[PDB]
């Protein structure tokens, strides 16, 4: 099994739709790893149009919460709740590759009132990790649109362009 | 594989749907845990919607009856059974990540009768009065990290680990 | 594997709906159970709404034939013929977890012989008269943890590991 | 793989319906065990409801041939084809646990050919006339235990281990 | 598991219909067990009820190819192809079980091409008469166990080990 | 498992309908077999009633490519892309068991493409079977099978496999 | 299992829809290689009829950034996604089979956004024009061996292992 | 249409299992009939497993609304909401073919699920001549009545053996 | 309509598997047909296999309590319901067609209590037994035409109207 | 066709599932009958657990535009949409049978709250109930007896009997 | 039939999914009044959630080719296509009723995006608002409620009462 | 029924796709109004994506075959069939919606009718069959006034007067 192989260079995938069970199956290997080791650094593989809020977050606070820092390497895309995971690694260690696009964007009363709850947690949360202010995040996430690499990186939704093995 | 690799460090997981045989998966790994190690602690993590209420209870009634404390971390969210057991933890050892969600929610003889013990216990482990569970379950509940320890649901809240 | 790992300590689950392929696997299980060592006590945790009358009368008559007891632990629920095959383990050895829950009820002619038999041998179990079983299970009777032991259909409640 | 260390107590299942590929690996096991061992007998466990007549006569010749005297063992049911492989076992050695069902019921003129091949087996293993068999079996024929040695279709009822 | 030890006694089985996959895999056993060793004889079980002219004709050509005599037993029916891969085996080294039936029963250029290519094999096989061959494809004919020996289909019926 | 003992035999099996995933399994053990030894032969079985274009020209493409000269003996029978692998083989290890049955006439994948890729194969069966292009189209579009003496004439395979030694 | 075993010869396989999940196992693939020898090329089969830009773009960008080249032969065909795959392939590196074929064909805003850069990839590694590029991906442009080595596509035909 | 014809003879048909649609058209046609004349007596042949009760309801009322009396005739069988609509026909007027059968069962969801079953009990005693009580437990066990029976239990008048 | 027009020849036919919905239509075509005109014989041709008991019955007790007689007759075949309906015709007016298959064959309390009543109104109608009725239901039994006139199930066969 | 003959005394039926095809079956009957006699009362027969809020509205509409006065009359149930359409019939002609339920209760976030308040006003105009009754009914499900359904003041009285 | 006798009375209906099929028989009724009276109006009930374009363009340029004027009036929702539908009767003659509910969200990217722009294009003619505006307000998600839909200039008047 | 009697009006519709059985009520039909009056012209109403040839062409040849002079007006889309038809309509005759999308694109024995439709196609659009041969290929999209232009249509419908 090439993952379980590539789990000893502590790299880890999140590819597809997140949702609980791939999301537990992440924070299996991410508490796995920071156990044999808790000096050495995560490498997170983000190749996801996004997903489930709730399967998401389990994800994001493993990341935060292991003593390891997590370096989030985004291939393919990483839209959304994956653009949001993306954008949550160490900082100083978010990369895209060239061609990778990332995106933003995702009884009644008592509902409605939980939604704006999270929404506002999820804008201050990435406010916070791109540097960008809450008010800025607000406009930009309601804009359905697509970063470029370097556009990623300008936004502050990664560090650098991952480009050649050196 | 990594589940039971993660085993070998007492830790578990109950994700999703609380249905009748992955409960029975839990019960059956707890119960392992104890023969290896009756002492040590176990730490059961949790990210479910709830689930089927006679599965959520056998869950429950394990956790009390083995002998080591169950921790009950809960990630992502512990709604409805899932909550229930989030709180069924060990006095003390109960925490929510920080933007972990919480909620309280959910013949007539007995649905009556089963309803009312959930209330019962439900205050018992939030410390709660029975009549505060009783408003909150009937009108769908949430709860942030700070209100889940507010409330009694959780102890602390977990952050980051030195 | 995890089952198979709790079963080197002679524990065995029966779970969910009871029918011809998850029965006579636990005869399997209890057929080699037996063999490795005739005189320690099997451990049958049940959790399940009923099933296959076949099926389970199968599981009935292997828990009989073996030399060990078969001591019978309830959690969750034991609905029809899992309280059945739950009130015909071990006398002195049947347990409930403080929260679960046991229920009981169900050529036409040989259906009700098959109905007759089920009640006598069910009355044999909890030490009940063949007219209580008879009037109880016409009547879809629900029962508590406490009051299952009140019945006879099991004996003492598992509360606690000491 | 819980059934194949039970073939190392040369006990061998038979579950479900009697079609081809299922009755082909009860053969196999058998013929197997033979070579491990010509002398010790083979236990065969019956609960299946029967099915083709072809793959049941594969099991039921084979039984015949290898040296080890094949003990039928019933469980659950044994109807038709599996009544018929039951009544098929070692002459002394055909048992019954105490709620097992027992029935024996069911391109032309060989049919009627096949059917009174059937009868004359039926008869020769039960100890019957297959003047009594061809009129007897025609429906519905729910032999419960008893009833199914006192037709000499099994020898005893095996209630408890020796 | 239990058909990969059988093939350490050079035993093979045909089980139901025959096409191309299942045939397949009996050519690379009988290939196999030819490199192991080209001298002892292989034993091919048949249950068949019939199938693909083309995956049967593969079974049939490496059975005549390798240098192995390929035993034949039939058990519950061999019907069709199966009937004709039955004949197929070495001569002399043919046998049936006591109850198995055999059934000798089956662009129009090519599809009574063949046919003809059939019985002519079948005529060579069974020391009949082309025209007889020719009756009982047409019309339907079955065969029982004696009856197969007397029509020259197989050579014996195999009674007990000994 | 039974395929992989034979495989120490350098021996792969082509069975059933020729697409992507089974194609590529051949060609990964003609590949594997060639690191193995790249010398000593490899015998391709074929049972195949045909299947697509682009499956069966990796197989093909593989057979050529490879060191190793790739035996071909049919069983039960090759069809359209069946028979064109089957004469595909090395010449003179190109063999039919004595009932098999081999077949021409269609094999499977814009029309003018189409004819383009037709005229491909029946060039390249043409050179193999040491026919004219001209017969090949001729027999090819007429239905009807080859007895394994026939597909020898032909010269679809070189000979028939009879018995052992 | 075979493609473990063409793994220690750096070979990897992309066979038919190119999609998230296989995708991830040649990303994978590729990284593994990378870490065992950073300077042996690696050996990537392409027979694929295209699929998924983001998930060929992670094949894209591996192949691209890892140390390794990743010499890139086409078999059977390429089209779409996998013609571009193809022609990504390590410069001197990239070939044909004889008879395989090649073919370039193909919010709605950045659709032409990603179609548009995809076109200038392909023209980069092609040495051609954009503008031919966007003419023979608009109208479905299909590519013998000979066709796609002229085109630059792929370098050269590999016809016998010299 | 030989319904259509049977309805200006006033005879109308509940058949199969109750529900919405079906039960809509059985008033319409109550209400149709109403509409020719007010006095002549509707003739209702009920042969029904039962259904949903507010599909019941909606023909027992528009049977107590109309002025015309509802007759009632069960054949081959009434389970129950066909019991219960089989006892609602007017009192005097309802009958059972010889060899045809009854039968009688079938949160704050909760509270009004026993609401329901308290007044079904209720009308169902109230027109079967029992005590509301009787009815209770009666229904709670699975009852099945004979033609006969069901003059005896008060749930139908007579049988019917022949025409005049 | 055929059976429109065919209808003011007073003609219904039974014809199928015997339902409520189908059953409705032959009450109220008889019921109409004696608005009509209460005295002329309605004429029943019944070809079916029987069916649903409640439909059936409704359909038997109409033609009692109309006034006007209800002539069956058999056509193709009457088998359990259908069998039964055409014995229920006015005795003197009960036909089988020369070539036509008649058989006799077919909560639990209820079940027992129907059955009995079934076989006591078929008894009464045809002059045999209730030990009689009883004995053919239960195996098989073909009667045909002239036979049924032999067993007092119809009165007299139609072979051509002279 | 009785439904057709029933037309002819002004009568329609609301039956079952609200959605589209049914609903504008039942504005194309109210039109005919204006189109007939613009002047005497339609009356219009409920039986109906709910459905689409778009379709009921249409029915609302219809009911409240034409000239005649549509009186509501309820058997069996109308729950949501029903029990809305029910309360929408001309204020003193509304009626439930003795045994008719009544469920009041609820069937792109804030949108649907300015939908549901509408609703709500709607509601409290043709019942004469508070606003946050209305509000409070519809957060958690309301069951309503004939009698309960009056003082409710969600229709207006009980049929009985005829005259 | 009622809504054969409808069409008697020049009323026709569009309800539902606007499809090929559908639309042929609105299409169909339209030339029909057409050769019934050509100087009378016409009248179009609109209960749509959208549908195809080719399907709801038939429908469109029959109304702005045959004589008769073509009032659309809008019960329950009319939404993309339905909206356009509805904002393209003859002008003067376009209605809402209070309760319904207006949407104008959006209804070969080469020619996609021809299609868009023609369908903003002629939006912005028949609304009275810009093709810079009409581009804008398709973006995102909101309804209008009957007045809100007469003030945009998608509907001339909502209907009260039977005048 | 709302066919029937626009029939009288002596209009035709073609929706949808364009298979055996709708194609043959569309013969049927244009063979009994020219039963009726062969004079009187013939107001065929497409609105089609296209479909099976067999049946096109059935239509194609009643058209043409036909006394009456068959008026093809298109309204939504006229795709592929659909196109071929509304250029099969009588020279003069033929028209468009302002809004109408008109569409043309599509072994042996293939590559014969491809080019027999190719002909009647450039036939009735007057241009060339190599032209046709190149447009065919392509995905082409003509509007109204586009179609105008290349000859498949006579004119845009605008108003009854
Ligand atoms: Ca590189
Ligand atoms: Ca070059
Ligand atoms: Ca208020
Ligand atoms: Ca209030
Ligand atoms: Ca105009
Ligand atoms: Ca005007
Ligand atoms: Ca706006």
């Amino acid at each position: 099994d090439i993952y379980s192989r590539l789990l000893k260079e502590r790299v880890i995938f999140l590819t597809g739709q997140v949702e609980d069970h791939m999301a537990n199956l992440i924070v299996a290997q991410m508490l796995f790893l920071e156990a044999e080791n808790p000096e050495k650094d995560i490498y997170l593989y983000i190749n996801s149009p996004g997903g489930v809020i709730t399967a998401g977050m389990s994800i994001y606070d493993t990341m935060q919460f292991i003593k390891p820092d997590v370096s989030t390497i985004c291939m393919g895309q990483a839209a959304s709740m994956g653009a949001f995971l993306l954008t949550a690694g160490a900082k100083g260690k978010r990369f895209c590759l060239p061609n990778s696009r990332v995106m933003i964007h995702q009884d009644i009363e008592i509902h409605c009132r939980e939604i704006l709850k999270v929404k506002g947690r999820m804008n201050e949360l990435m406010a916070l990790h791109t540097g960008q202010s809450l008010e800025q995040i607000e406009r930009d996430t309601e804009r359905d649109r697509f970063l470029s690499a370097p556009e990623a990186v300008e936004y502050g939704l990664v560090d650098s362009i991952l480009t050649h093995r050196n």
